[PDB]
């Protein structure tokens, strides 16, 4: 076929029930993830091609960057809770990988302050049990699918995108193949 298990995607041996429709995992320490966000705009191109009524989820992971990695998973929970993902994603990536000015939880916090979230509001979220359960959700989703690498995208808790099996000669063409593949799996 044109789309084949083990080529543009893989199938999970152990499917995950009740999983989000489109589930993406990343880390701010993850170099391909940086590319996916700032150069390829994968999430946004997948959205543009998804059917109506299909929601997209994006979670941070703990397994890169040790202590700062966990802080970032909690910061991403704060970002989801306040709905400020589109204002902190780029400065977090750049702070971790480009300028390397993010070295502590305080530095992460600075990124939110500079993005216009008030200190009082950030600290309240950071320490909230709503953010706690949001951290729990990120961890459980990753645990469910045996996640050992990012970037990763899972569709309907059953299919895992396989970007290694796509052409990377042209960045635009790669992105569309990726997005079309998500759409195909979505309609499966």
């Amino acid at each position: 076929a044109q789309y084949e298990d083990g080529k543009q995607y893989t199938t999970l041996e152990k499917p995950v029930a009740g999983a989000p429709q489109v589930l993406e995992f990343f880390s701010f320490f993850c170099p391909h993830c940086y590319q996916f966000e700032e150069v390829l705009h994968i999430s946004d191109n997948v959205k543009k091609k998804l059917p109506e009524g299909v929601k997209m989820t994006k979670y941070h992971v703990n397994f890169m960057g040790g202590d700062l990695g966990k802080d970032l998973t909690q910061a991403w929970a704060v970002a989801m809770a306040l709905g400020v993902e589109d204002k902190v994603t780029v400065p977090l990536f750049e702070g971790v990988q480009k300028t390397q000015t993010i070295r502590s939880a305080s530095d992460i916090r600075d990124v939110f302050i500079n993005a216009g979230i008030k200190g009082e509001e950030y600290d309240a979220a950071w320490n909230s049990f709503v953010v706690k359960s949001l951290v729990a959700q990120q961890e459980k989703a990753a645990a469910d699918v045996q996640l050992r690498g990012v970037p990763a995208m899972f569709v309907n808790g059953k299919y895992q995108l396989n970007p290694q099996g796509m052409d990377t000669s042209n960045m635009d063409v790669f992105v569309q193949q990726y997005a079309d593949t998500v759409k195909y799996l979505s309609e499966k």
